């Protein structure tokens, strides 16, 4: 009888089976994938790096921190990935060249550390590899037919005929969740506001956008596109280009490239290749056909229909439903990997707990839920907003600004209780972030979140038709102006900054000028 | 319509898909499964590193090239694969300790390259992306139903309904291959000698075997037995362990580990686990338990009903059975890549000469059939040869000699023929290899034939029980010491040395050696001065 069953072998469920294997609990991992395998959710940000790093020491688990930094990654994983110096944004119309004053950049402070294009198949190997070693076992290949719980535990039954007995299951895995679909847990219709299907391949020969741009020099962006996860935006969607070739002797010549249409405005091409309806939305945009002129797919193309869904319980007694399996925005701010990173350190301490004293009262979990559904509809708002803001660049440079300041603030708030437990070893600063007011906010701090509902309210009247993008950019960029706490060293209260880029002299000043601030939270954080 | 379809997504379809489309021609790979995916054939060999050299020189593809050097293997496919300096053997009987006067190590000389342990999945990615890139159009997860040929080309038909039209087909698949499934090309029953079913993984955790003998320290290799490939020989099989991790900061932290078994010697254990059969050979041989103590597996275990194949004719009216859809050996002695190679580099130019004329004469493909029923055959009699010699090491030890003295023979020979089309530009020297009386023969010299040819009567003698094994290996370890052509300097002539390891100032010994030696193939491949052997 095993303690724990993990449905999922990618990283959800490798580092949790990590985790409770290294504590000594005996665990089992069921996949009907086998390893290498494709995955998607490449890009990092700020807020998986801290929190990867927070795991890996809260845990002792030191392979967990080596995906927490592009230097690691290269060193320990596999040489087979790129890095993200940069967030990159560029507005595109149909038949246009892109306008030069309709583009944004988030360079990523050194601060919150040196993010990475991870090639997946690599990456989920290699934790999967730590899990083996630590001591999971594992069936690969294995379908799941049913899931029976009962008072002693869960017998899970496999399509080969064979059954795992276990005291406790976490389902790690997609939209396919056996958990998901076998106890009806799935939201439908899903309460979620986010429309987008896609349509995604690798691609080799894929050219830097910087080369195929006709930038006047005083508007080319500090660090350029290509070094880090550029965004083609339109009306309603997006286009990633994700290259992991975008660095001194880069091994891996692939880029990821997919786009998100949002269905209700882009309707189904059912007529088309999934190749074909791709290449009719980059002949769409001169710059992007440019960039991907020479560009061939690698792989068979993947076209999803709504790729969003929910769910209405998260967790039952000798059961939870993690982060993927529970639900999915969109690819764009790589959420999703921030969102599984924030429930694997909140699950991992209490189930562990749950084991020990053999008590799977579901009220010992409530919060795991209340963060579960909480990350959902937080990173629901920022990317509904963000679809809204695309047929308006004012509107976004609003959206862009609020979103991306929270990186810095946010970033520094885990790091600065990750220090007090490093220099003082004791896990009550870092248990500390649990204590917010707001679970799945990224930056829970009550002037962020007042801006943020602005924001949203504004934005979702956009949406209905209620108030116009003009009106809307209006009334947001007033707001900015008016802001004393968005970081002004770096730009963020100045809408005619669109390329932030953090440099040391800059983050000095921001310390000073946080030195003697009126909030509370700006003198704690950033002092 | 295309100019060739190849079945087949592996380093066989992709370095040919490459070649074809940068000379210019329309090209679609159909492959049954999707990169990446795991596959075998790790360990690579001194023929193979100068051969990839030969058809990526020879063909315009540097990518081929990238494949031949361990240091080129990390830097331009990816980190996760691990270094090959020796081909190591050590003899065990169940329950004892391995007995340190029965083994053998071949430390592979630098002039021959760096040889590497593939991780494949990274190989074969990295290859079927140049070939893409080159302009080779691909279809993954495609299953073939049905394949025929008229006067015009052929016509590949899918499992989803969608048909492929070109003008020839080559498979370059593997044992379940469409094109010899439906024109019944494999022999039924084989003629090969050689028996072996397997059991393997990908393991991690697994230690050196260095640190798991207490071995002398005057019988202690050279070099250390985990830096190359270790062959633990035991009655009628052995086992591989080929670390990713075998040097330092390798990031692939995986082993190769599997088992080859006479299935006549060891009978199907249905009973137990693939895993299970595989420890239950593991806990025979103390050393090996200890060397696999903390192992764990990684993948799914395969288990193997019995892996040797071969085919009645593997060229036709437009189309190539090609390598592993031709046939297959064993494991043993990386035969399989090399095999692959040598068929490239015939069927390459021969196939786009056909396709310019467009002439598709089967007499044009003759040899190109001859060198694949050749290497199979040769590839048969050395690994059955083997096999029989497990049974008895100083017998084995004759095979290991034999076996490797070639592979430093018949490399220079290649080499030498390389490092000339290089000088002068001119690819007739390169061409001038395929002019040996022996196709298939990996040092085709009339003075070495006459030595295998012999191995081969004994061990086949010693098999059908005419003659014991101590009389084979008495008759052998004569010829050997009778012998003037196995590279003295290096100890091939010498049964007591059991550990070669060729350096530097053996191998400048080796060329004065070699200079007015009696035989003129000696002198023509090996001989030189101290000063040309400064280059290196
Ligand atoms: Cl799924």
């Amino acid at each position: 009888p095993y303690d724990v069953v993990i449905i999922g072998s990618g990283l959800s469920g490798t580092m949790l089976g990590s985790i409770l294997a290294k504590h000594g609990f005996r665990i089992m991992l069921l996949d009907g994938a086998h390893h290498p395998r494709f995955a998607v959710g490449e890009s990092t940000i700020g807020q998986t790096l801290v929190v990867l790093r927070l795991i890996s020491d809260r845990y002792g688990v030191p392979e967990i921190a080596n995906l927490a930094s592009f230097q690691d990654v290269l060193a320990n994983v596999s040489s087979s990935h790129g890095q993200k110096s940069n967030f990159g944004f560029m507005f595109h119309r149909d038949g246009e060249e892109p306008d030069p004053n309709e583009t944004s950049q988030f360079r990523i402070p050194s601060i919150v550390g040196n993010a990475a294009h991870f090639f997946r198949q690599d990456t989920d190997s290699y934790m999967f590899h730590a899990a083996v070693r630590y001591g999971c076992d594992a069936r690969q290949y294995y379908r799941v037919e049913n899931i029976e719980f009962d008072d002693g535990g869960v017998t899970v039954s496999g399509a080969d005929g064979s059954t795992v007995r276990a005291r406790y299951l976490v389902d790690a895995s997609g939209f396919r969740s056996p958990l998901a679909r076998q106890l009806g847990l799935r939201e439908e219709p899903s309460r979620l506001k986010h429309h987008a299907r896609s349509i995604f391949t690798h691609m080799v020969g894929v050219d830097a956008i910087d080369d195929h741009v006709d930038t006047p020099a005083e508007l080319r962006p500090p660090v350029p596109w290509n070094d880090g996860t550029m965004h083609h935006i339109f009306e309603r969607g997006w286009m990633w280009i994700i290259p992991f070739n975008n660095h001194p002797g880069a091994t891996n010549p692939l880029c990821s490239v997919g786009i998100q249409l949002d269905e209700r405005r882009y309707p189904a091409r059912p007529d088309l290749t999934p190749e074909e309806e791709f290449w009719s939305h980059v002949d769409r945009f001169p710059a992007v056909q440019r960039q991907l002129k020479g560009a061939r797919s690698v792989r068979e193309w993947v076209r999803t229909d709504r790729m969003q869904y929910s769910s209405s319980r998260t967790v039952g007694e000798r059961w939870c439903l993690m982060s993927h399996a529970a639900g999915f925005i969109d690819p764009l701010f790589s959420r999703g990997l921030s969102n599984t990173c924030e429930i694997i350190n909140a699950l991992s301490w209490r189930l562990m707990a749950a084991l020990r004293e053999d008590d799977f009262a579901v009220e010992r979990f409530a919060y795991v839920e209340e963060l579960e559904q909480g990350l959902l509809d937080w990173n629901d708002k920022l990317v509904n907003n963000s679809f809204i803001s695309f047929s308006h660049y004012p509107l976004w440079n609003s959206v862009f600004r609020i979103w991306a300041s929270a990186s810095v603030i946010g970033g520094k708030r885990i790091l600065n209780a990750l220090t007090r437990t490093k220099e003082t070893g004791d896990d009550s600063h870092c248990q500390a972030l649990d204590d917010n007011p707001y679970p799945g906010l990224w930056c829970p701090l009550d002037f962020y979140k007042e801006a943020f509902d602005e924001l949203t309210e504004l934005c979702e009247a956009v949406d209905a038709g209620h108030t116009t993008a003009e009106e809307a950019a209006r009334v947001l960029e007033q707001r900015v102006r008016e802001s004393d706490w968005m970081l002004p060293a770096l730009g963020f209260n100045d809408p005619d900054t669109h390329h932030i880029n953090p440099t040391a002299d800059k983050m000095i000043r921001i310390a000073e000028w946080a030195t003697g601030h009126h909030r509370p939270e700006i003198r704690e954080l950033l002092a």
